[PDB]
């Protein structure tokens, strides 16, 4: 009887931490369940499509308090598994962990909003999936990349600025008099932020020969010189990704 | 008389099947034919553009039902070629592939819209470019390349989520009042999920200079988190392509 | 006599054909003239600023004609330096050059038009920019890269498209009738196109909440496959670029 | 008594001159003085925001004036601590150096505007953060790796360029009758400079079936073609980067 009891409570220990396969399926659909809260909470805002969102929003907000309520208890009884934590002073030494009070701080409240509600709600929806690393992984891959590259990041970001500098400014001495959407410096250099990363809303737009002459010059280097740190972090992990398959591949 | 026989059997059969060269000639005026009908039928939809199109969409589509009888035609025939599928029972356990059944299905109901009906017609030539694949190269080669880089794809989606979360609260507190744009949540979020990704169709932008203060800074840092998975998936592709090339010009 | 006859043979031989170093300072010159006579001719055909641009076209046209006169002259006097063109048979054999025969053609003709008068000479410098390659090393090296990476280019285009096609039909769906923008399916289709590539005119946009909930999944995908196939080639010319550079190292 | 002195000459001289780990601490609080002022000076240049912004624009020039002052005054003192320099004659010797009479000069010129005005200050901020580079590292860094791959650029612009005149020139064509939008020719280069670089301001689209057709092959062509130089130097930053990293790890 015992034998059941261990080997389920490693099972479900490597289920609930650290996951490899088929048990992405249990934390893809526990995700699906927090985002779908949270866009029914978003439908909930609007006036008109109020009284069929919240209709659905409490049955779906006490299914998603259940089901963290079971995944949290038995993260506690399967923490019993390891074989570092093991008993009641091991398991009350699991709730000593700081992350293991946040989340139990999460369901606790999620009663209490339970028993501006809906923006309470919605707080708690986020932290959610705050809560869903348990780990940082994703902060701490992209610190390392980011880390790695602050050469060439600091580099495309103050060339980049230096040139939308001297755009605003050779936009604005064009088109200070012709044109109502230029009318102070601030507007040249919110034209600018918004043309060289190619966002382009369309509220300001050079309308004279001369300011169409200059940001043409400098729309070509400007957009470049913004579109460059994804392009440097997007080619530093595949390369970081491509080198621990090799590093994978020998060990 | 069988030695030119078996001589263009194989012959057609690897213009039919797995092709190398001057034979994806063919394939491309295949997809030709495909797609300059699929342009001809929504140039159909229009009220005043509908005569002289469907005019030409009658004689283009007996041409495609043509081209393609022939060639699922002899795609049965040369698959007496190879050294499996060969004889009368050889040839009908080619008919009994399911892809086989799937194009033999497309083409008699081609015959019977010929015999709502341009909107069905449509839909059989988006059928029939999805038959082009026969082998699904496309979807596993992205899906190869996706699974590779899973831990970088969740985290430039992650991150830039919740930038894309934090940047319309922030811009939605500062222009609630003083701004027709954003009167509820779920525009802010609306103009948020626009500008991040550069898209910018300017319908929402932010008026004040609380909005504009927060924007600044939240655009420098959310399209470069959402322009990541393409730059990531960009690198996957070429170096996993410079790997093959290099354990083919050994092998 | 002869030494400093065939020293600077050769020494404009290696400026006027391939150039290494400060012989580009040179071409970049000639680049210019062919640059500033172009955006001149640009300003020429817009009725107020007409006076002025003509008035400076004149003499541009006039040097640029005689600055590639002496070019032309020089490079068919300078390519009896090489060890196999020399003499006045082999000067004609260069004659014989159907690039040489392309770049006569066009100075003759560029006499010609001085002798829709604009827009033939904006032709000829248009022609020019062509003509300053002369050896195709933009094309080759474009070709080159395309052709190695033609599987997942054609990856990204199919799966692109269907994407198009699968997101236009859906916001067409969900806003034929609510929304003005949305009239015919070729609508949806130009929406598409305009959205997934994030240019953005805002001419269309989708007004309702559910060409808004669908069109926010399939922006995420689809401009995701649509910036694919820059960040591919770009891979592709900054690893070709890597391994000559290594290549240049051993030998 | 000349041990700690000469022990804290190298401690500034090195968190003054070239720093490693948390003098960029330094570093970043004295960027945060330079890019607050700015900030605060476009506030002032606004007619309603005038006030406010001035009477902290006052104090916080008189603590950026006096933070470069003893920044300045020990980076002379520390320049004692590095065996060259030490010494009257030594440190005066460091007051030869250019960059050092540009610091002092733009310290002067502070003292002066503080003893057009605002115009004249945020030149002055400007500058200074211009002189934070000290070594041209950014520019040098962006030298190298543009040198690198100069023929890949040239060859993107070059194919780019030819691309952005012929979709200019056929949506010219087919829209100067039906469109005020596209009236003169230079009004569709604009169109198509605005497009391929996917800004999409909105002022200028193609509204008949003739541009909407050519314009849907060209923005899928034209915009890869401008998207690469991005992706380009993109990949030679992270591969560079990576091979220092290995540089690195052997010595």
């Amino acid at each position: 009887r015992n034998a059941f009891y261990r080997k389920l409570q490693n099972f479900l220990y490597n289920v609930l931490e650290r996951p490899r396969g088929w048990a992405f399926i249990y934390h893809a659909y526990v995700f699906l369940l927090v985002f779908s809260c949270l866009v029914l909470s978003v439908f909930s805002t609007i006036k008109e499509y109020e009284k069929s969102s919240e209709g659905a929003l409490y049955i779906l907000e006490i299914v998603t308090i259940v089901v963290f309520g079971v995944e949290y208890f038995v993260r506690i009884w399967a923490a019993g598994c390891c074989c570092r934590y093991r008993g009641w002073r091991g398991r009350l030494k699991f709730a000593r962990k700081p992350f293991c009070v946040i989340d139990i701080m999460v369901l606790i409240a999620s009663i209490a909003v339970l028993a501006s509600a809906l923006r309470s709600l919605r707080f708690l929806q986020i932290l959610r999936m705050i809560r869903m690393d348990r780990r940082g992984g994703t902060w701490k891959l992209l610190g390392s990349v980011v880390y790695a590259h602050s050469k060439e990041l600091v580099t495309a970001w103050y060339i980049g600025f230096l040139c939308l500098i001297l755009a605003s400014f050779l936009v604005y001495l064009a088109e200070k008099g012709e044109n109502d959407h230029f009318d102070t410096y601030a507007d040249a250099l919110w034209w600018g932020l918004i043309t060289l990363t190619t966002i382009g809303y369309g509220d300001k737009y050079p309308q004279t020969w001369n300011g169409r002459l200059l940001a043409a010059t400098f729309t070509l280097i400007g957009v470049s010189f913004f579109a460059l740190p994804a392009g440097i972090l997007g080619s530093g992990f595949a390369l970081k990704v491509q080198e621990q398959h090799r590093q994978k591949h020998f060990e």
